[PDB]
């Protein structure tokens, strides 16, 4: 057992912890945006059960919660632009996610073009 | 089980989310044409009650349901336009519908020109 | 069941509430000669019965009503023009009729060319 | 086959029902003043019928009956004023007639001004 | 197939559920005032053959039924009030109906302001 | 269009059909005694023609036919009973009648207590 | 998109698939008693219109389909019990129907306690 | 709300479209030869009347319609044959009828063998 | 969340997409046949309101129209093959119905054996 | 292959087991819903069905089961609370429903205030 | 980057190569069960139409095809039991299914006691 | 820390990089077939709205996205083949697909034999 | 090679065996975790198996067994607390994992505050 | 440098040879039941994308590998028992392995307890 | 201390300076090759991010490294050679390694025939 | 034994004393690098396991060391920069080793040009 077989040993472990190490940041945006998407997708739901009931879509957040839907995800800002009596507008997004994402009835849940690091989009388009 | 391989599931649920959520308002708009058509349906019975008992048609919307008819629906603006001895002419449509719809009792209930997002027709064609 | 399923069964209701529901206004232009020709049949009547007594032919109407004739009917114009000792001429139409009725004991009760939105004939034909 | 149809079906036979349905009353009347006329024409007859036999007229309803006269008719009320030798005067009217009938041999069967609801009159006009 | 399609299908199911089903109550007021109707129309015949029987009308129901008119219908009080020897006056009405229907020989078969809800009419007006 | 608006709609349909029929046996029983009035009515008048031409009357009904009289009518059993000089008795009736109607000089035409059921009358009353 | 989000879907449309498919026979022998009914309705016209070619009423069948009557509807058995000159016994009924229905010129078309699983009745009630 | 609930309901409107509407043609020709009927017994009596002027019978139609009779009736072929001073002959009848009808005075209006789609007949019977 | 997990939820849509979409182009072809059948039902009803005014059948469709008829159904061919006085002949029929329906007074509105896609019948069966 | 590598696939499996689970509970409510809609639009029409037969409506369930409606839903309470000659009461809930679903003939099928963990409603509003 | 870190990388794929991969053969399952409920609904559909047309319902399976029914789907074996004019019986089962399901027109379509590793059903419950 | 083994750890690497990746492009195939099925499922929801207000099918896709329809998906080549009154016709793939997937309203939406690598179907099969 | 070349490879091998072996009992917890969460899943699955059967969930665990699932993992305490008929709760949790996991329908499979060390929760929260 | 100190270098060297050189053989095992048990996984994949296609599952190995699936891996022997419509059943084992891997729907991919060593399982457990 | 006791250990020192020190080249050879895989491994990563993102692959390096990708490792020849919609080959290779390294979605991540001394592969097998 | 043969050996003692003592500092220097990488490789798991329980990245050590995290090793300066919720900053080096070593999740665990006799980085590159 020589020095220079304990030392070769040694620079291989550097070249393996570099290369074999995945990219994290970078896999966790994904993960983060189907969390935004499937909020969404289950705001979209507890939104037409309201529709039900009441015959028209919320405004407020809390009134969603009540008939079921869960809280607002960690790290998730979830704020519904607005909802007249058959419209809405709800968008959503990851602090550490990639787009911000919005959700109206006739276009469903779609992802826009302003980027999460960005400010909040007014309206959807 | 790789990162690869949720990768790819993490892909395809983005994909499946967006092509198998229907146009919800779409969907709405010919089931609220369909309160519209059966109100109407409905009040045309209740003006030939009216004519039974009065010899004449209602020009308010009070006396319909006095005989039975119901209230007006949610969402949906009832206005009866004018009321002869021997005719009548009543205008009604959805808030999130597609177009105003008439009640003669020479051309039935029938769909106008007119769209719900423009003003309420002040007669009937 | 589906949404496609749900969707035709809307799509054929709007076809069967507008080809099933009748001409209701035509309809009742029949019925509405039918009670100017009744209570036409009913005046020549009670104007027999007036000339067994009086030997003449009345030019008022609360004459006939005295001896058992009906009161003029719901949105009927009943008119008597003239009434010799041997003859008579009696007019009477709906509102929302179709034609004038006259009323002469050689003609018996017939039904004029003047129309009921026309004005009232001065003489029976 | 709709409701609308079979509602305004029901509509015209509560219209025809009325106004189709003639005056009862009014029609008997005169087929009662028919029937007093007829019983003291055939009772003037049977007067100069024992004018041949017993140079006299008759008091008694009983001697008419026994030369061939039928009974009094159902609700009526034959009665014989008086009957002098060269003379005669005979009352008789229907419960639900029109007027009293008198009957001499110069002015013949003839009607009076005294109604059937009023009482009988003691002499003939 | 997702569950927000499946979601909005129930939601529409309730709408149409809701709204086409008809006033059944109403609907039936009116074939009830038809069999009062007609059940006098018919009270009115058998009255006219006994009357060409006895020379009188009938107080009691059991000899119009002797003549050949059927027995009094299901939820239906027929009662006649008075029958002299020229009219007759005769009340009937539907439990579930709308109002009480008169029949006397003059005015025909014709309806009441008094309601079946309310108290039997003591006379015919 | 609901089932439910059309099972209602049966269900009328079955109520209609079976109150607004009229007794159809009822009503030709009294235009049958018409037939049988009018035919010994005419019976009677050709009677009083063979009794200008031969001074007597008819026991055979071929005689009376000879002289103008129509034929026995269908469903009817006329028949003299019997003819002398200065008399005669004539029973007649339909099978679907009320009654024998007997037809003699000094009574004219009139209706016998046997029905049409039970035997021919022997003599007339 | 999880497999227990489709898996609930599968056991929603098990649920409605049954709950709301309605009950076709029961639907169908109301609409089978309408056309047993109409049928005797209208073979009650077309023996009055033989009645008065005739006078008198058809034992067989092919007489009344002359006349104008249809041929006998899909699974109904349409039999004429008997038919004298003045009266008739028409008893109907369809295969998958409720009970048999008779039909007399007194009693109308009504339905017997007897079902149509039953054999025919032999006479009318 | 299903297909099936729908597709029932269609198939049940079929079956009531068919049953349910009457025979039109054959209510029409019954009612036609009342209108033949009406006419020749409103002729014989306009014969009758200038009998009583002129001491003979019309062979021209012209003549009796001065005297007061009306114009011959929509889609009828009124037609007299002979009238000698002391008798006639009046075949008349309706082109969707049944039969001809012959009119003279000692039968007075029947009908005869021959039919409406055969030829008029040259003499009655 | 694995990739087989996803897999066999994306096979099941695959299965559930097929066999859950009904058969459309059936269902929409007795929904077809319902708007011919209340086209020539309406048909039916305003030639008979034509009868009442021209005593005769209409061979142009205008004539209908004037008197209260709507216009031609998209997608319908109806055609008059002929009108007499006293009978008429309608055929119509969807482009993608099943058959051709006729439409006489006698037989009433029915289907023939003719199919949609084959040309139209000359005459009514 | 790392340990880092699957320890974030890990952490995103927990991250997507979360998420991506819809809420069940609550879309079984709606479901519920549905059943108890359809059994009270069935026990609706089979109601009607006794009114044909009876001439009244069911207190009892048992008599709109031998008619042909189904038993009782599982986890279902129906309950007729009146049931008059012309009107009827009944009060239906899912266990795990939303709220209790009244049912009469003048306002159809609908909801009510009252919950399904509260007790059931004594009568209908 | 050591062998022990590797070693337990291994061990923990293992762990989750276990747990992670759900059950296929159940989840399939009930998937056939949609598959055979959907084709047994849908063969539901196909016997009313056939209802329509012919009057009766198919006992063969190409009769149904014919209308427009899809071929059967594959691993499902389809079989019409019987089917009378006023009924049928319809069992259908998966090869790897839960249970046999039936079709009749009064209880829908249901699942029996009968499983699919079993024989097939002679007639429905 | 020996160099053999560091060695084997680098094999092992090796081994699993190659077995733990899954097949990529097997896995999106199937996903792409969604895609193709959810847009021609959407595509026939929006030819059944279109038949709802003009009448008939598209054959531009613009006047299916003016309803609602989305926009054709990322890398597939929707096109719709012909459409008549009363049916359609629509070819639709992924370019990286398995094969192309059609659209009629008879048969559904269906996939064909022909694969996405060959050029398009002319018409469906 | 000298001792001290020797000496400090022995002293390098100390320091490199006591960094790159990683912590091995934190690893494992997360594992153990994601074998109780796959299992809760999977738990929650057939849960709704069991609904669609028995319209109930499990108390027993046996019977969600019987179904499909798996027996209970090594080192894995599952158990269901109670299970009323629309709704469940289910701990479960590894001995050597972080906390419990609960699994209820409106919540999913989640995590609570009580740790493995510690007693079994009694309830979820 | 004296030889004793190069002869103690010696000697450690042949203890650092033993003892630091690890089990080679039993690291390859786990690695070798990584690359079976990634087979077995990949292997039901494509599996449940033959059961898309053919709805069913292979006996033969190449039509797996037709659909994607890679070749055998080296040293490994893989081969399907038995594959039903509805079911298979796949074992498989490294020759230098611990044990054979079997792989069914129900039951996942899993080890069973006969070893590599001895012959090939003839059906899993 | 004897010179042969010193010339015996430089004797020794010289064959233990050849013999253990290790085979460097072939060491680093198999540590390059993990480069690679590792950095191809990665590079498949973030084609499938950029297949999330365009819905497509990409031909040039800097929009992997955009997305998250790490710069070209040292002595390495990354380069893509082709990039379509649904598919992608990329070959890479260490200058001092064993073999170029291919990277398509279907087969993976695998290594190739041509040497690194030899030129680059055009495309991948 | 010489003096020379003593004095020969004592100067090749000095000279193998100094060339054979291989560079002790050097070879600690990649030594200590390895527990810098080492640790930090660690504390990146440990920052992932932190991100699982509170969805959030930790600034102070001491949370990392509660999860499992070994105590900061012997000469070694472990820095913590900053740390937001979806993002980190870990600088850490050894006293006698050759520079600092970074650790953020999108580059994983790298050195920095800064040495370790210089200060500490402020923030990584």
């Amino acid at each position: 057992f020589t020095l220079i077989e304990l030392l070769i040993v040694i620079a291989i472990i550097a070249i393996l912890a570099a290369v074999l190490i995945p990219n994290l940041l970078a896999a966790r945006k994904r993960a983060n945006d189907t969390v935004v998407t499937a909020y969404l997708n289950d705001a979209v739901k507890f939104q037409e059960m309201y529709q039900i009931d009441n015959n028209s879509y919320t405004s407020n957040q809390a009134a969603l919660i009540s008939l079921g839907l869960k809280s607002t995800p960690a790290n998730v800002t979830f704020s519904i632009v607005s909802a007249s009596a058959n419209s809405y507008c709800m968008i959503a997004g990851h602090s550490g996610g990639t787009v911000w994402f919005a959700a109206t009835p006739d276009k469903g849940v779609y992802k826009t073009n302003t980027a999460v690091t960005s400010s909040q989009p007014e309206s959807c388009p």
